[PDB]
């Protein structure tokens, strides 16, 4: 079976807290004796799209943060903004904090997310960041400073932060440095994603994933050049492929034996001749939110 | 957004401990000062048609079971069998332990599932236990033992423990007190899951959510009878629908403001007519593995 996989969530679990200023309550993540939070949490029913975070920010005190780890409270000694997060110090450096780093990702790359409410986390999945720089997450109100992160043996590495929903229900948030992905700002204007685009690097690899899985149907004898398909990726609004995507796929073409503008043919006709009443995987729909990496990591073996 | 979601599994992830015996290692649950496994965890390349567990075990000693909490290891002080579980006691009662029970869930319910390897989480996601007893899992080699559940406020409600996978590459396993879950045994002869049917009650639960999402295209102004809807649930392979299956959506129902028969009209035209090139929520199948419990957890608002 190949399932869309979440890393386990414990070690980020245990860093989730609560954050509120005035009748405003959102959730923030304690790494030792920080706590992170969309800054956001200090606007008010007024200005939302004219915030001054300096200009609200100074009007704040540390007690006019309450940071609370669950049923213990955590008690503010100091604050900073950096970009669009504030960064709150607190009196107790928490004692679950695991080995852990930030790391800014680039579009096609996944990571799950721990949805938070009030502090208290309610649900995990994995996203992709799309090409056009949001996520397709699932997220209810309550839901700001819930973050993504991936796990690689022990460091999780937090890669971002939830602040916004966008029109069309998509989302929106920053890294841990407050940066946000994307041409986003945390303020209430009227902005839009631009329009996406289908990540061609994570299908193909989902193909590999299929072939090791033991179907192979959609596969046939053509082969294609880098340039052809992509001309054809362009009608089709995938995104060009590189020779960079072509040899990050060695691994994989190698243990299936199937070379990659090989696979790649495959996938023109795909796109051509569409699936024809077939599924791939389970799918009928070219997923694209399983990177190399991903494929690897759950199709490890025969 | 409207994501497969699974539970946060830290409370989980603290259970997961190591069991060998002779060169096999599978995964097995730590609560207080037990651990489940698998029992086949004691067969030899031998014996694999012909496993009389009851003669393998007297023939083991306590000392014959390595349990490895991580890098610490545990001592087994006594071992019983519960159907196809094995129950060792260990000298340490393991402090991680959170408030949980056992629940032998029931076809159409979901519950998260933690795959593990060697003792060791590596990823979560929400499965279905299917008409048939079997579940469309991702496994792979080492991960028996691996568990399922479901958390409430604090509780974590043990499901499933994973055992083998089918030839049609589903899985079969028991819950925690051992029963297999189907007439499955745990034996290599050659079984097989029965046939499968879609499970109603949760399409319907998923259109609910389609719509409280604010998606209505496939809604349409006639209505059915119960009898009629199941005299076409008969013919695409889909589970007979109930009165208790309608009360339960009662709710949902309400919320949204359509009457269950009228989404069942709907969902009768959808299977007759086909999505013609549409998508409800994101797919382009109508989605089975959304109980309405789950739909009221994600869609709790506007
Ligand atoms: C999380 C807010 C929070 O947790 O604290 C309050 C209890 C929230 C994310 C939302 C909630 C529903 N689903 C989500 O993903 N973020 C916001 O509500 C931001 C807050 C912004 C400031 C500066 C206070 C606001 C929005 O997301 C709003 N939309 C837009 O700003 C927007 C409009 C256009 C056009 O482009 N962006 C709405 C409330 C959705
Ligand atoms: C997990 C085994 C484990 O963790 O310990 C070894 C390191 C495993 C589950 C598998 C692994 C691949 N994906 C999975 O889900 N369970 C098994 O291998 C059982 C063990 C059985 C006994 C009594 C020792 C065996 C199987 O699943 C085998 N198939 C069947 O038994 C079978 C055939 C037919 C027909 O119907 N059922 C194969 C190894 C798959």
């Amino acid at each position: 079976g190949f399932r869309k996989m979440a890393f386990p969530s414990g070690k980020v679990e245990g860093c989730m807290v609560q954050v509120t200023c005035g009748t405003t309550t959102l959730n923030g993540l304690w790494l030792d004796d920080t706590v992170y939070c969309p800054r956001h949490v200090i606007c008010t029913a007024e200005d939302m799209l004219n915030p001054n975070y300096e200009d609200l920010l100074i009007r704040k005190s540390n007690h006019s943060f309450l940071v609370q780890a669950g049923n213990v409270q955590l008690r503010v000694i100091g604050h900073s903004m950096q970009n669009c997060l504030l960064r709150l110090k607190v009196d107790t450096s928490n004692p679950k904090t695991p080995k852990y780093k930030f790391v800014r990702i680039q579009p096609g790359q996944t990571f799950s997310v721990l949805a938070c409410y009030n502090g208290s986390p309610s649900g995990v999945y994995q996203c992709a960041m799309r090409p056009n720089h949001t996520i397709k997450g699932s997220f209810l109100n309550g839901s700001c400073g819930s973050v993504g992160f991936n796990i690689d043996y022990d460091c999780v590495s937090f890669c971002y932060m939830h602040h916004m929903e966008l029109p069309t229900g998509v989302h929106a948030g920053t890294d841990l440095e407050g940066k946000f992905y994307g041409p986003f700002v945390d303020r209430q204007t009227a902005q839009a994603a631009g329009t996406d685009t289908t990540i061609t690097l994570n299908v193909l690899a989902w193909l590999y994933a299929a072939v090791i899985n033991g179907d192979r149907w959609f596969l046939n004898r053509f082969t294609t050049t880098l340039n052809d398909f992509n001309l054809v990726a362009m009608k089709y609004n995938y995104e060009p492929l590189t020779q960079d995507h072509v040899d990050i796929l060695g691994p994989l073409s190698a243990q299936t034996g199937i070379a990659v503008l090989d696979m790649c043919a495959a996938l023109k006709e795909l796109l051509q001749n569409g699936m024809n009443g077939r599924t791939i995987l389970g799918s009928t729909i070219l997923e694209d939110e399983f990177t190399p990496f991903d494929v690897v990591r759950q199709c490890s073996g025969v």
